[PDB]
Parts: structure tokens; C-alpha cells; sequence
């Protein structure tokens, strides 16, 4: 069938690929603007392969579909629209143009992280399963109908990256070939997002991705991890803003007091720089061990080299 590609990055960009191999027309992929002189990867790809490519930095303004970027979509004559990782909100105008209307990748298990950062508060919140969802979308936020659905194990000491890596991202690209084939047979169900167990977190950033020193250790890994690599967990130490990555929960060494103590503005006492990276205190007396700490404009540090 005929398919427009609304999404952005290198999981748009597989999905773009593996859907053209299937033997799919792309009648068009509507990408993010270039940042200084960075293409989008879907973007690369798809020009490439002579298809289509649009740019526009908005869909609407005034709350209202902006008719001109309507218009230019509505020209490709796609059959079925596919947003992988689609970053911003897309007129019903569009979304109900195609025969088939259009599904969305979300990296969580609806209802459950409705929001842009659903693998971070995947981890944050401490999830021992996640996932991801196809889902069909309509005029709210995340609340479509249920195309599809794939669950996997958090891993205690999964980062973003990692579970990223490992599942979301593959089985997120086959997750949405499935979806499409589906369509093509006209067996894909719409199930309706159950009420219960429905949330919403808003979307991570540096700001609001600040650390809270007085919860149990467990909690502060949780938060590391959920928000590893990007945005970055943070918190001050020495009048510098200082991002934590790798965390892993620790039993033992204990204390050792071998590393070299850290005062920490906040904390519920002072951390260690060991051998092994930086070991820190939650309220419960129970130790994580962060490997890499990053300081402002620089690049990262081992934990152990932090006074060095
Ligand atoms: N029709 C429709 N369009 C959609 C979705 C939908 O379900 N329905 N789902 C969208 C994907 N999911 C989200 C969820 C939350 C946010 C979000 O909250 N973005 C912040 C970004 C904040 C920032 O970057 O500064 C915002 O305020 O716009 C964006 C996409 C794709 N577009």
C-alpha cells in the first residue's frame, strides 16, 4: 500500500527501510528540519531512494491545521500514514486523510506512559516490565485504540540506552511491519485503551531531571538510570552541576572507607570516589555505584577520577 512516513531519527529511518522492502510505495516521509547542517537519517534515506521528502517545522499554529502543509501532505495521496517516533502532534486533518488513518510507535505499554519520555518513566518509576505499543491514532494525546502490543523484562540496571537497544528499537521496527500487514489484510483490531492503569508523565528534560538525595538508594538508581543517558540526572557538588551515568545498585564493597570521601550538597551522608567509580548513599544506608559523572561543557569522567 501506499504509506507516508511521519517520524524522525534512525528507528523512522528503519522503519522507512523495512517497509519498503516489503514492497510498500513511500508516497512521502515528513521529517524534522535540518539542524545545523544535520540531516535527519529518515530524511538521508529516503532521498536516496528518490521519495518524497518533507520538512515543515509545524503542522499547526493558533491551534488550527496550517491548510499549506495540509495541502502538501494531502498531495502524496497516502493510503495509510506511520509515525515512528513523531514528535509532535499531528492534525486530525491529516491523521483521518488516509483510507487506512494512521498508526503511532509508542515505547511503553499503553495506557501505561502515555507522554514523550515513556522509557524513562518506564525506569524511573522502577517497571519491571515494559515494552512497546502500535496503536491507532486519534484527536488525544497517546489515547488511540491498541493495535498491537509487545512486552519485555526490565532489566534492574537498564538505562535508557539499554532497553532501547536491546528491545524497543528492533522489535518496535518489527512491531510496526507487523502492523502494516495487518492493515494490508484488514485484520488489524482497535482495541480500546483500557481505563485502568491509564498515566501520564511529562517529558524529561535537563531541567526537571534534577536528583532528589533523600529517597532509598533504589529510588536514586531508578531515576540515574530512567533519565541514562539522555537527559542526564544531576545534581550539584562544588558549586557544578554534575550529570550521573552508569548506575548499578551495590551490596558490597561496604564502606569500604578505602575510597576517598565526597560531601555532597544534600545528601543523607558523603559519597566515595573508588576504584570502581562513584559510590553514592540513599536514606536506607544502601549504596549505588555510578561509573561516569560529566561536569558542564565536558566530556565524560570516570567516577574514580573525580578529584583527580
Ligand atoms: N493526532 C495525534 N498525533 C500524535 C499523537 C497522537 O496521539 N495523536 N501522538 C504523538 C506522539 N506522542 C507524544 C506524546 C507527548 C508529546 C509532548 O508532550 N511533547 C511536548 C514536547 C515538549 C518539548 O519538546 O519542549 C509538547 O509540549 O508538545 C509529544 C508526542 C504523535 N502525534
Amino acid at each position: 500500500m501506499k504509506i507516508a512516513v511521519i517520524g524522525q531519527s534512525l528507528f523512522g529511518q528503519e522503519v522507512y527501510k523495512e517497509l519498503k522492502n516489503e514492497g510498500h510505495m513511500i508516497v512521502g516521509v515528513f521529517t524534522i528540519p535540518d539542524k545545523d547542517g544535520k540531516v535527519d537519517p529518515l530524511a538521508i534515506e529516503a532521498e536516496k531512494d528518490g521519495v518524497p521528502v518533507f520538512k515543515f517545522p509545524r503542522w499547526r499554529l493558533k491551534g488550527k491545521a496550517i491548510t499549506e502543509v495540509v495541502d502538501q501532505y494531502k498531495a502524496v495521496g497516502a493510503e495509510l500514514n506511520v509515525l515512528p517516533f513523531c514528535s509532535q502532534f499531528i492534525p486530525m486533518e491529516v491523521i483521518d486523510h488516509p483510507k487506512h488513518g494512521s498508526i503511532i510507535y509508542h515505547p511503553s505499554l499503553l495506557p501505561r506512559h502515555r507522554g514523550a519520555s515513556a522509557i524513562n518513566w518506564t525506569l524511573i518509576h522502577g517497571d519491571k516490565k515494559g515494552g512497546f505499543t502500535v496503536f491507532w491514532a486519534d484527536d488525544g494525546l497517546d489515547t488511540g485504540p491498541i493495535l498491537l502490543q509487545r512486552e519485555c523484562d526490565v532489566e534492574p540496571n537498564d538505562n535508557v540506552n539499554s532497553i532501547y537497544k536491546r528491545f524497543l528499537f528492533p522489535e518496535g521496527v518489527k512491531g510496526m511491519v507487523e502492523a502494516v500487514r495487518l492493515i494490508a489484510t484488514g485484520k488489524a483490531p482497535r482495541i480500546k485503551q483500557p481505563e485502568e492503569g491509564a498515566t501520564y508523565e511529562c517529558i524529561q528534560k535537563k531541567e526537571n531531571s534534577k536528583i532528589d538525595w533523600n529517597q532509598p538508594a533504589e529510588a536514586i538508581h531508578n531515576w540515574i538510570r530512567g533519565n541514562d543517558r539522555v537527559p542526564g540526572a544531576w545534581a550539584e557538588i562544588d558549586g557544578k552541576s554534575v550529570s550521573f551515568y552508569g548506575s548499578t545498585l551495590l551490596e558490597n564493597d561496604h564502606f569500604s572507607s578505602n575510597g576517598q570521601p565526597l560531601e555532597i550538597p544534600g545528601a543523607s551522608r558523603a559519597a566515595l570516589v573508588t576504584k570502581n567509580g562513584l559510590v553514592l548513599f540513599g536514606n536506607d544506608g544502601k549504596m549505588l555505584l555510578v561509573k561516569n559523572l560529566q561536569f558542564e561543557d565536558g566530556k565524560m569522567i570516570p567516577g574514580s577520577q573525580y578529584f583527580k
